[PDB]
């Protein structure tokens, strides 16, 4: 068993309804639902280019996240290339409290895309328990544009013993940090 | 109606924790206060170290990965002298791997548990949240007359509880420490 499965952005297993954003570009051609990896109709772009903007996926089910893949997008209408160069990850299990994913105790800035087309895969140091995932762009080229895939496995849909071990492992790790 | 609960005695009183699983930094030089005598409600003294100091500890190897949720302690009455001894406060130190030890913490500081006020009565300390562990050390901080401990641990074995429940409990704990990081 391996907890690396595509969570359903490219396949459509993650429904349109599960994808939202802080805002979207005003012409309606850059909706959150166009943020699927390898999608051929632009991507997600906010109403404004800022680090306050984000793309949100509701995974519904309690999920171990192990990787993130991102692209930028090429504009269908203008043929300009846009891409996020670095982002933060923000997660929640309850939908009220949000944790910015951390390297130790610092915000983890993920190095993202160098062009509008190539997929860039970031593996997490360790699985991250979550239900909601926000990608928060920090730097970008020409403008914010995102396509996305999430990788891992569903907590109630993995072999019990493997998951039990994975979860025990994570709790032991945080305890080791407190040594 | 069968309701799993993670508050079960882990085996100090019952014998399920073997003599071999119990150890200490040291033991009283007359050999009458061994670690193996630190079982809750035991009538043959208790555990006492060679020296009375906060550097001394009683250790339980639980062997199996365990959720600790509660600690119960007593002091001890001496069979030989009829003197009463008891630990008044203690710190708790745990480990999952045997090498890295975490002192149980209340916020930023070491948690100092309030313990016994006599040699006979059981004082129960419930943990705010279940603690994953494999080894337990009780580190006495203060005492009356000298350090003597009897002990019980409460909780559940990780692989001995229903999967669904354990999956939820472990997820719960991770979600809680995530909330602590906002």
């Amino acid at each position: 068993f391996q907890c690396n499965v595509p969570l359903g952005m490219e396949s459509g297993r993650i429904a349109n309804e599960q994808i939202s954003a802080s805002s979207t570009y005003s012409d309606g051609r850059w909706t959150p639902q166009q943020s699927r990896l390898h999608g051929d109709d632009n991507g997600w772009t906010p109403n404004l280019d800022s680090n306050k903007e984000y793309l949100q996926v509701d995974l519904r089910f309690l999920t171990m996240l192990t990787a993130i893949a991102t692209q930028g997008a090429i504009s269908r209408e203008t043929q300009n290339g846009y891409y996020v160069k670095s982002y933060k990850l923000e997660v929640s299990t309850n939908g009220e409290d949000w944790m910015v994913y951390r390297h130790g105790k610092n915000h983890k800035v993920f190095q993202a895309n160098n062009d509008a087309t190539e997929v860039v895969l970031n593996k997490l140091h360790a699985p991250l328990l979550t239900r909601f995932v926000r990608i928060r762009p920090q730097t970008w080229h020409s403008g914010i544009a995102l396509r996305l895939e999430l990788f891992g496995c569903r907590v109630t849909d993995a072999p019990c013993s493997n998951m039990l071990g994975m979860l025990s492992g994570l709790i032991a790790d945080s305890q080791i940090s407190a040594s």
